[PDB]
């Protein structure tokens, strides 16, 4: 795969950019097509983790065809404007309205950043600055990388405002398979949202850090960038101290053998693993209601009973390691496509430890309020929050408020 997905990449951008037979030359600078770009953008794979690549490369055609997917994906499920293709000092600059607009700009290396910046910001808080770095080849730490970005940012400053940037995402490719690097920051004075690291911040909801809005949140940076893992803390007593991770499986290569259940509850337990052992690892002194949440990202055939079946077992089967590091629930949120509509159907397995004597696989699905939101409606029969709203946020311990 990694591999074949990037060779289907080079021939899948080029295809969008050719218009004319054979012989014939084509326009230097044209349109490309959506429809073939379209299942690159809607695609169920992990596309951010290699399509980089293809943004630095010679053609720079084609780094704007691989620009507007980076874009058209990054803001799926937002209403997303028209895109123009600006020519800067050095490299092409991609500028897209949504709802607000945005900036994406390419590069090679991160000493050839405060350059195209301060240019790039002459095309104008509400809007968006990305920029991709091709590579870091002088650099070391990341701590090292951070602080010529506080610097790069710092520098500019005044013109970041003035071109009214809410936020700055700086990305990082690779090819190896390794998923980039997001350092993103915000507002006036430019400064790091630690809580979104590694992560295009229009796809930051998949994490849904808004449900942690009773407690202080803090990051706890990890060799892994599939698994964020935050220290929360309430807000009204600060003895309720949890631990929140937050896992995100993006799906590579789907093998021939295994059904897609064997499939979800591998990857599923290949997570876990992980997730535990960087808890197995980081001081999780007095917590006491740890919880862990995996979001599957690509959407599958497997049927809701099937969904349900793949995750039986799946914590008794680590109930130490569990038990010691004090995890009591977790949250699996599962997209399948409708059988008859091939709509998209997502799921919701919640799993609880609580009342300690046996575990309680609750199901759901997402289905809008009669008001507009978003609400975990139960598969089966009622179960703990059947009409609650699905972006509801985790209730403190409210016999510890004094």
């Amino acid at each position: 795969s990694v591999k074949e997905r990037t060779e289907q990449i080079e021939h899948i951008l080029k295809s969008s950019v050719v218009k004319v037979a054979y012989g014939s030359s084509n326009p230097k600078r044209s349109e490309p097509d959506l429809n073939i770009l379209k299942d690159l953008i809607d695609s169920n794979y992990v596309v951010f983790d290699v399509l980089l690549q293809f943004l630095t490369h010679q053609d720079p055609v084609v780094t704007a065809a691989a620009a507007q997917v980076y874009i058209r994906r990054a803001y799926r499920a937002y209403t997303i404007g028209d895109i123009r293709v600006h020519e800067g000092v050095t490299v092409p600059i991609v500028e897209w309205k949504f709802q607000r607009e945005g900036i994406l700009m390419a590069v090679d290396h991160l000493d050839d950043v405060d350059e195209i910046l301060s240019q790039s910001l002459e095309v104008i808080l509400s809007n968006v600055a990305n920029v991709c770095v091709a590579s870091t080849e002088g650099f070391e730490s990341e701590e090292e990388i951070l602080v010529r970005l506080r610097e790069i940012l710092d520098l500019n400053k005044q013109e970041l405002i003035n071109a009214s940037i809410r936020r700055i995402t700086f990305m990082f490719g690779f090819k190896d398979g390794s998923y980039p690097k997001y350092y993103t920051f915000n507002g006036p004075n430019y400064n790091e949202n630690e809580t979104i690291r590694h992560i295009e911040p229009a796809l930051a909801f998949q994490l849904e850090l808004g449900r942690l809005s009773n407690f202080n949140i803090k990051p706890i940076f990890t060799d892994n960038r599939n698994i964020h893992v935050y220290e929360a803390v309430s807000k009204t007593s600060p003895l309720d101290k949890r631990f929140f991770t937050r896992g995100i499986i993006r799906t590579g290569h789907i093998r021939d053998d295994i059904s897609i259940q064997e499939y979800l509850t591998s990857e599923a337990n290949r997570l876990m693993s992980d997730i535990l052992d960087n808890l197995e690892v980081t001081d999780t002194s007095n917590s006491d209601l740890n919880h862990i949440f995996i979001n599957f990202i690509a959407v599958f055939d497997i049927s809701p009973e099937d969904v349900e079946a793949a995750f039986g077992g799946f914590l008794e089967r680590f109930g130490k390691r569990l038990l010691r590091l004090r995890v009591s629930s977790a949250e699996i949120r599962i997209i399948i496509k409708d059988p008859q509509t091939g709509a998209p159907v997502p799921l919701r397995a919640l799993i609880n430890n609580v009342s300690g004597y046996v575990i309680k696989t609750e199901m759901y699905t997402e289905v809008k309020n009669a008001k507009g939101e978003w609400v975990f409606k139960s598969l089966g029969k009622p179960g703990s929050m059947h009409l609650r709203p699905i972006a509801t946020p985790y209730p403190v311990k409210e016999w510890l408020q004094p």
